């Protein structure tokens, strides 16, 4: 079985890609390739390279977001459990400024979503627990919280469909409400 | 909290490295960094790049191994549940040929292991379900099952301590037991 990906651009947000890998499934479970340079590196222009791998473990009803920065490309998926992955267009000069797109991602719907820079990244844990896998492509230093922007999960201009009005939020994401 | 890695060489097998990251924990759960080029690309020789990420989801009592090949560096961990990760030295001309080391890896013990080429890679699932993550660094094309070597999980020369005598096995890993039958 050769390593494969189905690759398509979003019909809703320009620059967002939906990447679906094949899987070898047997009685032991499943094997799959999330990324290779040769297959996926050509999706990111101007010399910017994936150089950073992160994992985020979270409980049911947790919502992290909406976070973004001016330079980082992100490739995101859920490798255990299930998340409501929401991409928001945070490019003020974009015609789809504050439009959004939801992908319900799990091992049964194993999409990886590519976000260009200046986009809003968020996810809501709809399983008892979830593992979010997160590859970052950027020049220079990692932009931690102080060098990221934040939109409120419940911003009335974006009007995202979320399965709750009382998510488990961090101080940063609560303070974005006011 | 800045991203941190602790790197130390195995006390048992030359060239095997044990990587330990920090984690930010709070009411939502845990954030951590498995890899950055800046901190971990030196693990592997210059000219050779981590260019390939794989996930392997397995059920309790599955054992995959013992597998390796002539060119592939592997960085391995378990990002959900728990595995008995066992590195075997399969370098014929090494003073530790067919010695082994076990790492019980889980989110509670978040260790990543660097295997150089010509080592046996193996893991046993001790959790209900596990997710195994590994990065591959190699030149040229991926060596699939037909261009790899296999030692039996229960090879009497290696004599690994496993929690089972009857694991769930692939065709490949059963046939490796039958070589001198
Ligand atoms: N689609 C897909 N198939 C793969 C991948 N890796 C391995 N395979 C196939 O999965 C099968 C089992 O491979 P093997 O290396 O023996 O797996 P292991 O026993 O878990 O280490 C083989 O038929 C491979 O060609 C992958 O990343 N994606
Ligand atoms: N050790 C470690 N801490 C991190 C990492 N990423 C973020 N943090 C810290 O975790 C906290 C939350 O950061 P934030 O980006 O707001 O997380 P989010 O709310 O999950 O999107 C901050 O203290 C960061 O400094 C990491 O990869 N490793
Ligand atoms: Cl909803």
């Amino acid at each position: 079985m050769a390593i494969k990906f189905n690759i398509k651009e979003s019909k809703i947000l320009n620059g967002v890609y939906i990447i679906t890998p094949n899987k070898f499934s047997d009685l032991r479970g499943d094997i799959w390739t999330a990324f290779t340079d040769e297959y996926l590196s050509n999706l990111v222009p101007n010399g910017i390279k994936f150089k950073h791998d992160k994992f985020i473990n979270s409980h049911f009803n947790v919502l992290r977001g909406i976070h973004g920065d001016v330079k980082t490309y992100k490739l995101v998926t859920c490798v255990y459990g299930e998340v409501h992955q929401v991409v928001v267009d945070c490019r003020k000069d974009s015609p789809t400024y504050l439009k959004w797109e939801k992908f319900i991602i799990s091992p049964r719907n194993q999409q990886l979503i590519l976000l260009p820079p200046n986009m809003g990244n968020s996810h809501y844990v709809s399983s008892k627990e979830a593992v979010y896998y997160y590859k970052l492509a950027y020049k220079g230093e990692y932009l931690d919280a102080p060098d990221q922007f934040t939109y409120a999960w419940n911003d009335k201009r974006i009007a995202i469909d979320w399965p709750t009005n009382s998510p488990i939020l961090s101080e940063r994401d609560i303070l974005a409400m006011n």
